[PDB]
């Protein structure tokens, strides 16, 4: 329809611009992924391994990628400037194990001749905000050690590790688990702590799954133990609480068909997350988010990128 | 909209004055704070702290409260009847801790050098019904120990703790937590029993979240090496159960909008508490309030405090 208008009736405002990431409010790039070009990327699900990913739909600043040799229903929506995907040839560039398309063995996989093989064109690098050409996030190393939130049950705060470094961000690994709890950061995730911050604050530490005396757990004989240093705690930075207020709107992706994206509204607020709210919709439907979760946007975002608005209900 | 015209049409009855305590019924009342005076509080989400506060917005006998320093997502509103604000100098007075506004420290603060840095006004004595001149309960002393309802996780009697006397009420502390489960009460509250009360009932006692050895938990124990008595059995005085009725309407304050207050009728009763349900909206927003919650009223008290009543639909 149109926002200008939408505001006036309903008496509010939007969420300005100066509330998000620049990552998530900007307009301005041109979407230079086509349909059929190939790349390499995380999967969600999985976020420590990496997969062949075809572009198989281009919705204004938005792509549908698509895993190679694996089913449609695996197919999932990334923004642009997504830095979870990554130009062809980057896993043997910086370290990271390829698992290729279903069929092939890790080793048996070439892109050299599996683009002969299928005529592809491999998406250009200079696509990519992530390929690993800067200088990563400070004082965080692989093998480091720190105290991480499962965010899937954030009333536990568990050993865990940082098990791969991509420029500026880091991946959190929750020590003798799956990579199934995993979750990419930055040194001013609220989320981690440092060595040692479990037992200053009061809370207890959840040990690695499956330890030798789960209660009685040292971390500096741990350490010792496993030859790994924990992460310094001048690494660790403050990300402020966000500024989001109740009331404020704002386009954000429809989590039960990412295809979409609609008018909401913060429906109410945390340090670091925010409550989202379709309007026109059941509160059934509200959902907790991260402040800087890439698929929140400010009021705009849409309409400049070529993306359709679903309008409030 | 009137009160006489709805009751016909639906054939219904408030429920009378007489079934409410005298605070919540209470219209005849000025509130005279007001916008930018200073006063103290406790924070709702930890009861057992106190902040330097500002009136923000006065809205009949109500007023939404700010804590200097922090952002306005965390106002939050009370009635002029609270007893959970006390004028400045209170905190000193009294023995209690400060957390001063947010880039002090606690020793620094002082009101005067504070009054005349701002040059605001500090709310008046005579405004607060509880400024801790009035005779306490009697019986509980700060430091005493009994057992207390989690009354988030209702299932659960739990070790608790004496931490706050002010007036006729105490804080009750559930010991090796902090303070986001305890809660404020009386001598009469249903939710607190002596030490030893689940043995006597044959009832399972939470011990203190991290006691060595809770299997074995003993209050003869546990009362020796913390050097604590039991607040005495005497003490415990029951309030007879409520005599709301089913269908019986009122006034409440909405709990996801706390500015609004609605049109409302008793959906379901237990000894000591009320269903809530919102007229004309979804049975899906029904909640379990306390009867003698400061955010239930008799109907009129809106139009009799000069608060507006949002009509049901």
């Amino acid at each position: 329809w149109s926002w200008e208008s939408y505001l006036e009736e309903q008496k509010a405002i939007t969420a300005p611009v100066s509330l998000f990431q620049d990552s998530q409010a900007v307009t301005h790039n041109k979407n230079g992924f086509k349909l059929g070009m190939k790349l390499e990327g995380i999967d969600p699900q999985h976020p420590s391994m990496y997969f062949i990913l075809t572009v198989a739909e281009v919705c204004g600043y938005r792509l549908r990628l698509h895993f190679d040799g694996y089913s449609e229903c695996h197919d999932f929506w990334v923004n642009a400037n997504s830095p979870d995907i990554h130009p062809a040839g980057w896993f043997e560039k910086t370290g990271h194990k390829l698992q290729p398309p279903k069929g092939y063995k890790e080793e048996e996989f070439s892109w050299s001749q599996y683009l002969r093989s299928t005529r592809a064109q491999a998406a250009p690098k200079h696509l990519f905000v992530s390929q690993s050409h800067s200088p990563p996030p400070l004082g965080f190393q692989v093998g480091m050690k720190l105290e991480a939130v499962d965010r899937m049950n954030p009333s536990l705060v568990c050993v865990a590790s940082v098990t791969d470094v991509v420029d500026s961000r880091f991946l959190v690994h929750f020590d003798n688990w799956d990579d199934t709890y995993d979750y990419w950061c930055d040194p001013s995730s609220p989320y981690i702590h440092p060595v040692g911050w479990c037992q200053k604050q009061g809370k207890p530490l959840t040990p690695p799954q499956d330890y030798p005396d789960p209660d009685n757990f040292c971390w500096e004989k741990y350490l010792e133990e496993t030859g790994a240093s924990a992460v310094p705690t001048w690494a660790f930075k403050v990300r402020p609480p966000h500024s989001f207020l109740v009331n404020m709107k704002l386009e954000a992706v429809d989590r039960r068909n990412p295809a979409l994206i609609r008018v909401a509204s913060v429906e109410d607020v945390e340090d670091h997350r925010i409550k989202i709210h379709f309007d026109g919709w059941s509160h059934g439907y509200d959902f907790w988010i991260d402040a800087d979760h890439p698929d929140i946007h400010p009021a705009g975002w849409c309409s400049k990128t070529g993306h359709p608005l679903q309008p409030p209900l």
